[PDB]
RNA sequence: AGAGUCUCUCAGCUGGUACAGUUUUAGAGCUAGAAAUAGCAAGUUAAAAUAAGGCUAGUCCGUUAUCAACUUGAAAAAGUG
DNA sequence: CAATACCATGTACTAGCTGGGAGACTTC
DNA sequence: CATGGTATTG
């Protein structure tokens, strides 16, 4: 009998809720209170907001999981090696591997001698004197022919296997394969071969030192080009060198090309970009473009190998030894220099670990970069440091061997030294000869990504299947693991099934049948009309077939121009024809047909339908698999059909991506009477030319019937599962589930009566590192030198104007002029589509220009004149990916007619009608839970209307009727937003029931522009642009009242003024990492936690700062003093995340191990983070941990102070209304003192931070002569003192007030504990003072 | 609304791999002093751990999601104002 | 104790699938 | 970043 509606505000950290009646009033009930206190009930307003910490994604958990596997597998590699060495090492040294295992232990805990390698000090000291680094020993074992100690052989091989290098380069690799000098001359060889008239004199050019110099790519290009007179860097030879150096040269101008041949070897799409370039100028230049790829491999290896390969087979280890020797020489020189010239600074540089000198660089925590910054002025100030300063700016001064840049090293280089050492010593140790390939396999073998974890039924992540049930090793992997089935399962466990045929897997996106389907589906809706024709006609089956054979099978893309001339003129003899159903060019194309035509060069083979299954199977293999060996294995059934050259070219062709329909749907099932498949109808369908949508929905065909029969709906998801499968951030998905739980409780509160309406609004939704990468790639592709002229860091790009300055290459976007980086404050940021139409404030709709006036007119998109002169410059930014296609399309829309009136109408509509898919899902979830009954026609009975609104409706409502929000005052605005949503939503559909189609879930341009722009005017009494409306607005047809402008605004004002709002902070057990990850040094402190069971932190260091999973109230006795007399206690024990499983398995045994005796087991209270306690005078506290509290109260500032703070701070309409607001501020200037008074009384009652409050009062009394706006702006900051939750720092003007913390939880042990339901309407209060023996 | 296609873009989820960093130990400090300390020499490398750990013992698993209280119940859940 | 201060693992490469948003062609 | 852990200093 009692009718009501529900308003909801779904956020990432909050769910606001409110209940309203017919009169837009919020009810209030007496709610029973449970527990052991005086209070049996409490009065609650039916409005509030649930607060919760953000839901986290799974990414961090995944990165730690895979890192965990890599540590386990890296250890296994060492275990494999030691198992091979086991028997023979036992003869040489029967405890060598035992000393390595216990190297970490202190001598007290060591069971063997403390020197690992040899077991005595004399041999150990001699080893280090001969091999100061591991790379000295590695080089010796590679070069020497003498028999070596088996322990030194193990150390070298283990070092290579434990740190084996990356796997980014496929195939084999030998140093001196790519000598820069010998690969540069080969480039000059093949260049002068193709250009006999224009040759290059490369004599006297030291190509080795110029290209391998540790300089920037462009500088080395300029250096080499400077050595070639009459040759410019943008010429052909310069573009080849630039391609070898890794730049992005554009070969268009070299070969007078129409297509832009922009090449970069680094991209995976290169070898196709070469063939596009090779198709235009021929294959004679393939020798040239291949000689450059070789030279690039030489220059890359020259970065790693800085040593002449003709003296050693260990160029990497020799290069590390080169680091060591120059480090030794330069350190000797630096010490001698500093001792003579600056003797007083010597102790600071070489002894003080706290400083970034050499001591802090070797012993302290100073990095190479910090060390260079500390010592660069010291070298500049002294004399004789010129060579050291050169090495510093090359980042080659006093280098270590284990460094951050060693990620460049490929595993083939470590393998080369490993293989060489095995070759040297297998002559002396027979077991090395028999295990040479095994040891090499330990280094080279990696688990394929398409195989995954090698589990045996206990991994929810694994999909691998085994050919035989036995332990998988690197040597039996091919025999035990079914790589074929595993790699197939890797994709097929992720790919969609056909929704129409749920048992049929979807075709590959690049399958020939799929592209035939996409072309014929688009082609069948084309229409044409000529002179003699009465009306436009479809294309017949013969015409479509002719268009496919003549155009689609001869051109990769088919434009409309080609359709008019190459078919309608050549075949139909039409001089003029109008085409509909396609613009500019056809979207679909037969790309795979042309890919295979170039590879196999047999057009008749591709056109013969008998080969359809073979070609579909080939593309499937090329799509399913990425490993070229597995691809070759699958294609070997067709080896008899193609030459070996074609089979090799077929292997290289790989496809990714899957379509959305299955082969059985496209060309499998047949219409019963016609006997035709879907594709058959697309090829020919009389004169109806039905397409895919029409065919599967036509009742005169059997396709629709077979689709319904094939549907198989399985087990239903739970609510949580269904929400987890929604497409959205895990953060917003947390709010969605909480929203459903809130509604369930609100319905139970109303006696299981369902509401009339549910109105929902859903808020709209490192980063600087991506911005630098977007500009680096952009400027490099652009070829600009703006980063050379103006360097920048990633953090600076967070400035909106500077980020736009670089994305625009330092130029005005509307004028062909360059901008001044030091004058960005004078320039303007302009919206491409005006913000009055499109509320988009992203970089994608913004532009940096000198003056926004130059955009043209301000009521539309940039003018045609700007487009005519800036289109070429914008397209360069687009190709440089400095602007998106959408940004380019909006910038150029005026040449396509600009913003039409329909576009403006849609823009206003999209400001008010929510169309996000995630909001429709939330509406569908609530709608399906509320409406479950069906009527006589078996159609759903919609008792509950689920309405979705956008935030702009209420925010406009708040500003138009002075119901302002100030988020920093308290959390009430989340609840107030929900209330206003219910009021505005219900009143909107009451006034206009026709709008239910646009706002309720379930199944002229100037007119709609006017209509949707004036839709919210029925709330207003007068409307300028200067009409007037009645005081009472009613529905036109029903006559029912929807809004009373003399009594309903007062109701809304009373609701927003109610001080009692149910703000509930969701209590949550803390999960995640055990503690801080930092491995601290040893110290005498019980805070340290052992990193391993037997690693006493007093000897070994460890962790501290553990996270408390939840606190536990313990009432027990503890032993006291030397006598151990039992003493009754009541205290909070924080159970850490690491301790949680032990505590929950047996709580009494866990507590007794902590010291507690006679634990009152039934009085143990689980207290998660944010547990609520009430003390005296309404003061509340929340549990931050076991030893710290948070603020637990809300400051219910009266509405008059909130509205004043909004208007005074300029948180705005007609000028006279602005002056009225300005007059109201100065008339009520005394509100500033009353606001401070409200803060002071609240703070003295519940905050209890005497020093901070006195500091606040002094700061306010200090700036009383400041402007009212500035005082009001800084009063907003003061509410951080009174905000709910963790104390935080804030500054009033220029005075900073650090947070006052609640560093003790003793007082809550005698306070009242409050258990709240999700809405806080149901409470259980426990007087904890009644506990304690 | 829904569906297929084209172009661009953003996010979610899974797998494979590398480089550092840190921690303890090893890399004989010397000399003058009873010591306190001073003067000087030296430094670049390595082993091992990298969530404690778990049983299911795999070259597997261990940081996401989900969680007021109470009554049942082993739990799964349901119920309670 | 209270006030105060300091601290917090990071980078790089790479193979996929799925979904959301924007504009456009065709449809139910 | 933010805020809970930790030590230091009175
Ligand atoms: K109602
Ligand atoms: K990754
Ligand atoms: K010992
Ligand atoms: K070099
Ligand atoms: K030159
Ligand atoms: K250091
Ligand atoms: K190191
Ligand atoms: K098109
Ligand atoms: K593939
Ligand atoms: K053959
Ligand atoms: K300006
Ligand atoms: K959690
Ligand atoms: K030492
Ligand atoms: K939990
Ligand atoms: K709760
Ligand atoms: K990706
Ligand atoms: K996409
Ligand atoms: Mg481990
Ligand atoms: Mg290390």
């Amino acid at each position: 009998d009692k009718k009501y509606s529900i308003g909801l505000a779904i956020g990432t950290n909050s769910v606001g809720w409110a209940v309203i009646t017919d009169e837009y009033k919020v009810p209030s009930k007496k709610f029973k209170v449970l527990g052991n206190t005086d209070r049996h009930s409490i009065k609650k307003n039916l409005i509030g907001a649930l607060l919760f910490d953000s839901g986290e994604t799974a990414e961090a958990t995944r990165l730690k999981r895979t890192a965990r596997r890599r540590y386990t597998r890296r250890k296994n590699r060492i275990c494999y090696l030691q198992e091979i060495f086991s028997n023979e090492m036992a003869k040489v040294d029967d405890s060598f591997f035992h000393r390595l295992e216990e190297s970490f232990l202190v001598e007290e805990d060591k069971k063997h001698e403390r020197h690992p390698i040899f077991g005595n000090i004399v041999d150990e000291v001699a080893y280090h004197e001969k091999y100061p680094t591991i790379y000295h020993l590695r080089k010796k074992l590679v070069d020497s022919t003498d028999k070596a100690d088996l322990r030194l052989i193990y150390l070298a091989l283990a070092h290579m296997i434990k740190f084996r290098g990356h796997f980014l380069i496929e195939g084999d690799l030998n140093p001196d394969n790519s000598d820069v000098d010998k690969l540069f001359i080969q480039l000059v060889q093949t260049y002068n071969q193709l250009f006999e008239e224009n040759p290059i004199n490369a004599s006297g050019v030291d190509a080795k030192a110029i290209l391998s110099a540790r300089l920037s790519k462009s500088r080395r290009l300029e250096n080499l080009i400077a050595q070639l007179p009459g040759e410019k860097k943008n010429g052909l030879f310069g573009n080849l060198i630039a391609l070898s150096l890794g730049l992005t040269p554009n070969f268009k101008s070299n070969f007078d090309l129409a297509e832009d041949a922009k090449l970069q070897l680094s991209k995976d799409t290169y070898d196709d970009d070469l063939d596009n370039l090779l198709a235009q100028i021929g294959d004679q230049y393939a020798d040239l473009f291949l000689a450059a790829k070789n030279l690039s491999d030489a220059i890359l290896l020259s970065d790693i190998l800085r040593v002449n390969t003709e003296i050693t087979k260990a160029p990497l280890s020799a290069s590390m030894i080169k680091r060591y020797d120059e480090h030794h020489q330069d350190l000797t020189l630096l010490k001698a220099l500093v001792r003579q010239q600056l003797p007083e600074k010597y102790k600071e540089i070489f002894f003080d670990q706290s400083k970034n000198g050499y001591a802090g660089y070797i012993d302290g925590g100073a990095s190479q970069e910090e060390f260079y910054k500390f010592i660069k002025p010291i070298l500049e100030k002294m004399d004789g440091t010129e060579e050291l300063l050169v090495k510093l700016n090359r980042e080659d001064l006093l280098r270590k061997q284990r460094t951050f840049d060693n990620g460049s090293i490929p595993h083939q280089i470590h393998l080369g030294e490993l293989h060489a050492i095995l070759r040297r010593q297998e002559d002396f140790y027979p077991f090395l000869k028999d295990n040479r390939e095994k040891i090499e396999k330990i280094l080279t073998f990696r688990i394929p990504y398409y195989v995954g974890p090698l589990a045996r039924g206990n991994s929810r992540f694994a999909w691998m299947t085994r050919k035989s049930e036995e332990t998988i090793t690197p040597w039996n992997f091919e025999e035990v693991v079914d790589k074929g089935a595993s790699a197939q399962s890797f994709i097929e466990r992720m790919t969609n099934f056909d929704k129409n045929l749920p048992n049929e897997k979807v075709l590959p996106k690049h399958s020939l049948l799929y592209e035939y389907f996409t072309v014929y589906n688009e082609l069948t809706k084309v229409k044409y009309v000529t002179e003699g024709m009465r009306k436009p006609a479809f294309l017949s089956g013969e015409q479509k077939k002719a268009i496919v054979d003549l155009l689609f099978k001869t051109n990769r893309k088919v434009t409309v121009k080609q359709l008019k001339e190459d078919y309608f003129k050549k075949i139909e003899c039409f001089d003029s024809v109008e085409i509909s159903g396609v613009e500019d060019r056809f979207n679909a194309s037969l790309g795979t047909y042309h890919d295979l035509l170039k590879i196999i060069k047999d057009k008749d083979f591709l056109d013969n339908e008998e080969n359809e299954d073979i070609l579909e199977d080939i593309v499937l293999t090329l799509t399913l698999f990425e490993d070229r060996e597995m691809i070759e294995e699958r294609l070997k059934t067709y080896a008899h059909l193609f030459d070996d050259k074609v089979m090799k070219q077929l292997k290289r062709r790989r496809y990714t991506g899957w379509g959305r329909l299955s082969r059985k749907l496209i060309n499998g099932i047949r219409d019963k009477q016609s006997g035709k498949t879907i594709l058959d109808f697309l090829k020919s369908d009389g004169f109806a030319n039905r397409n895919f949508m029409q065919l599967i929905h036509d009742d005169s065909l059997t396709f629709k019937e077979d689709i319904q029969k094939a549907q198989v709906s399985g087990q239903g998801d739970s609510l949580h599962e269904h929400i987890a499968n929604l497409a959205g951030s895990p953060a917003i998905k947390k709010g969605i589930l909480q929203t459903v739980k809130v509604v369930d409780e609100l319905v139970k509160v109303m006696g299981r009566h369902k509401p009339e309406n549910i109105v929902i609004e859903m808020a709209r939704e490192k980063n600087s590192r991506e911005r630098m990468k977007r500009i680096e790639e952009g400027i490099k592709e652009l070829g600009s030198q703006i980063l050379k002229e103006h360097p920048v860091e990633n953090t600076q790009l967070q400035n909106e104007k500077l980020y736009l300055y670089y994305l625009q290459n330092g130029r005005d976007m509307y004028v062909d002029q360059e901008l001044d980086i030091n004058r960005l404050s004078d320039y303007d940021v302009d919206a491409i589509v005006p913000q009055s139409f499109l509320k988009d404030d992203s970089i994608d709709n913004k532009v940096l220009t000198r003056s926004d006036k130059n955009r043209g007119k301000s009521d539309n998109v940039p003018s045609e004149e700007v487009v005519k002169k800036m289109k070429n410059y914008w397209r360069q930014l687009l190709n440089a990916k400095l602007i998106t296609q959408r940004k380019f399309d909006n910038l150029t829309k005026a040449e396509r007619g600009g913003l039409s009136e329909l576009d403006k109408a849609g823009f206003i509509k999209r400001q008010l009608v929510e169309t996000r898919q995630i909001t429709k899902h939330v509406a569908q979830i609530l709608d399906s839970r509320m409406n479950t009954k069906y009527d006589e026609n078996d159609k759903l009975i919609r008792e509950v209307k689920v309405i979705t609104l956008k935030s702009k409706l209420v925010s406009d409502f708040r500003k138009d009727f002075q119901f302002y929000k100030v988020r920093e005052i308290n959390n009430y605005h989340h609840a107030h937003d929900a209330y206003l949503n219910a009021v505005v939503g219900t009143a909107l559909i009451k006034k206009y029931p026709k709008l239910e189609s646009e706002f309720v879930y379930g199944d002229k341009a100037t007119a709609k522009y006017f209509f949707y722009s004036n839709i919210m005017n029925f709330f207003k009494t007068e409307i300028t642009l200067i009409r007037k409306r009645p005081l009472i607005e009613t529905n036109g047809e029903t006559g029912e009242i929807v809004w009373d402008k003399g009594r309903d605004f007062a109701t809304v004002r009373k609701v927003l003024s109610m001080p009692q709002v149910n703000i509930v902070k969701k209590t949550e057990v803390q999960t995640g990492g055990f503690s801080k990850e930092s491995i601290l040094p040893k110290r005498n402190s019980d805070k340290l936690i052992a990193r391993k069971k037997d690693w006493d932190p007093k000897k070994y260091g460890g962790f501290d700062s553990p996270t408390v999973a939840y606190s536990v109230l313990v009432v027990a006795k503890v032993e006291k003093g030397k006598s151990k007399k039992l003493k009754s206690v009541k205290e909070l024990l924080g159970i850490t995340i690491m301790e949680r499983s032990s505590f929950e398995k047996n709580p009494i045994d866990f507590l007794e191990a902590k010291g507690y005796k006679e634990v009152k087991k039934d009085l143990i209270i689980k207290l998660p983070k944010y547990s609520l306690f009430e003390l005296e005078n309404g003061r509340k506290r929340m549990l931050a941990s076991a030893g710290e509290l948070q603020k637990g109260n809300e400051l219910a500032l009266p509405s008059k102070y909130v509205n004043f703070l909004y208007l005074a701070s300029h948180y705005k309409g007609s000028p006279e209304d602005n002056e009225q607001k300005q007059l109201f501020v100065e008339q009520h200037k005394h509100y500033l003192d009353e606001i401070i008074e409200q803060i002071s009384e609240f703070s003295k009652r519940v905050i209890l931070a005497d020093a901070n409050l006195d500091k606040v009062l002094s700061a306010y009394n200090k700036h009383r002569d400041k402007p009212i706006r500035e005082q009001a702006e800084n009063i907003i900051h003061l509410f951080t003192l009174t905000n709910l939750g963790a104390p935080a720092a804030f500054k009033y003007f220029d005075t900073t007030i650090d947070r006052k913390r609640y560093t003790s939880t003793k007082e809550v042990l005698d306070a009242t504990l409050i258990h709240q339901s999700i809405t806080g309407l149901y409470e259980t209060r426990i007087d904890l003072s009644q506990l304690g023996g």
